[PDB]
């Protein structure tokens, strides 16, 4: 997260840190709890991952320092990537992680509500982007969860900032015309929380961008609402 600040513990209870144990344990991507056994994240976050066995999901985390060999975690039973996904920049950058065990909700860890179709016209009040990603180009996973308030930009506006790319309606961007605040490497898979009527909503999933926080280069996120049907179909046994 660029241009952000340290989050308060439990402030973003749906945020999880997805780790990989190979070769050695490290943070890989961010993710969002959306069900007792389901994490919503980015598909491009599993590039080079042949097995869910090397994945570990940690919930209720503020500082990576909290994560040690004796720290409890959720094992991943299955990785579900959207069948139309090819690459972040082309869209469909969405994936479901089915945990091996259920999450016991608490103030430190709870699910975020998915947006409803009857909310695409809703002017999201305030949207916050969060993660342990890079604070700048060529940095390193940050210890304390960072947060940053970032306004959404129209698709038409985003397209202007990404000639050469096709910003579809299944994407949504956010950022300042002047840059300064944005997601960055490591925040991928993270949630783009928006406060709809004192109620949080998982509006987007951190996906991609040209550099980080550069001027006239908004962050691009998966437009979650365009996948509520997909999510329902994939989560029903």
């Amino acid at each position: 997260i660029v241009g952000g600040t340290a989050s308060v513990r439990g402030e973003w209870p749906w945020q999880v840190t997805l780790h990989t144990t190979s070769p050695t344990q490290r943070h890989l991507c961010g993710g969002s709890i959306i069900g007792n056994q389901w994490i919503l994240t980015a598909a491009h976050c599993f590039y080079g991952v042949e097995s869910p066995k090397i994945l570990r999901v940690y919930s209720g985390i503020l500082n990576q320092a909290e994560i040690a060999e004796d720290t409890s975690f959720f094992g991943v039973q299955e990785i579900i990537i959207h069948d139309q996904y090819k690459m972040a920049e082309s869209g469909y950058d969405i994936a479901l992680l089915k945990l091996e065990t259920t999450v016991n909700y608490a103030d430190s860890q709870r699910p975020i509500s998915l947006p409803s179709k009857g909310d695409r016209n809703v002017i999201y009040t305030d949207c916050w982007v969060t993660g342990w990603g890079y604070r700048k180009l060529r940095d390193k996973i940050q210890n304390t969860l960072q947060k940053a308030k970032i306004p959404l930009v129209t698709n038409e506006e985003c397209q202007k900032r990404y000639r050469g790319h096709k910003i579809t309606h299944k994407m949504i961007c956010a950022g300042y015309r002047e840059g300064g605040k944005d997601a960055c490497k490591g925040d991928s898979g993270g949630p783009l929380s928006c406060k709809h009527n004192e109620v949080w909503h998982l509006v987007g999933i951190t996906s991609w961008g040209e550099g980080c926080a550069q001027r006239e280069r908004p962050g691009v996120y998966t437009n979650v609402v365009e996948y509520v049907d997909w999510i329902l179909e994939k989560t029903q046994a």
